[PDB]
């Protein structure tokens, strides 16, 4: 077996979502001094906007291969799965996501891109994996407020949903899946809601203080991560 065939095999395995055999292959290769194959494969999954890349990483993390995820994937993956604190930064506008600090309701805090704040604890978040139907999904937890990001049931005229924090996860509205992408020299992700299949985005309508409210966008984003995707920073 040449690197081409072995690589194609590993990639094929990831794309068809046969994760036990993809992990078998990886564990083999990392032992046989063939890390460049796994690394090329990651790069190709990530260039091709393949979602399976998340499940593949998580399966390595769960099956005694954290080290492969640490060495052969970009640091973001480790940041996700180690449930380290992160900042979700909207690529298009360069704002960090947060929850409002002043709320007249007892229920949920509205989410938005913070105009002044890239630093304070208010932009700290954590992603929490769960496994269902051969797929990986995430709860998104604001660390200061101990509240989960959700989309609501209501919609505006175009059919976007509001995003805000809620105390717990009892539905698919509070779950999310990631689709990796590349722009410039960095890794980005679109973030879709599990219930409604909409991407989390910031409105083009600016608030006086530079703010932009967060919405579940009803529209097409694939192809333009420099407009609709998020960077994950180590905080």
């Amino acid at each position: 077996v040449p690197n081409d065939i072995l690589e194609e095999q590993l990639y094929n395995s990831v794309v068809v979502a046969d994760y036990d055999s993809a992990v078998e292959k990886s564990k083999h290769l990392y032992e046989e001094k063939k890390s460049e194959v796994i690394t090329n494969v990651v790069n190709k999954l990530i260039r091709n906007n393949k979602m399976n890349c998340m499940e593949y990483a998580y399966q390595l993390w769960l099956q005694g291969s954290k080290d492969i995820v640490r060495d052969c994937f970009p640091v973001e993956f480790r940041l996700i799965f180690a449930e380290n604190a992160i900042k979700l930064m909207y690529k298009r506008d360069g704002l960090a996501l947060t929850l409002s600090n002043d709320v007249q309701g007892d229920d949920g805090r509205p989410a938005y891109g913070d105009g002044k704040d890239k630093t304070s604890p208010r932009v700290s978040w954590k992603l929490i994996a769960l496994w269902e139907n051969n797929k990986v999904y995430f709860k998104i937890l604001n660390t200061e407020r101990n509240q989960y990001l959700v989309l609501g049931v209501g919609t505006n005229w175009n059919g976007d949903h509001m995003a805000f924090g809620v105390n717990s996860v009892d539905s698919f509205r509070a779950q999310w899946y990631l689709q990796p992408a590349k722009y410039d020299n960095d890794v980005l992700f679109y973030i879709y809601n599990r219930e409604y299949s909409k991407a989390l985005t910031l409105s083009r309508t600016v608030e006086p203080s530079g703010h932009r409210m967060a919405w579940g966008y009803n529209g097409r984003v694939i192809g333009s991560p420099e407009h609709y995707a998020w960077g994950i920073k180590a905080f």
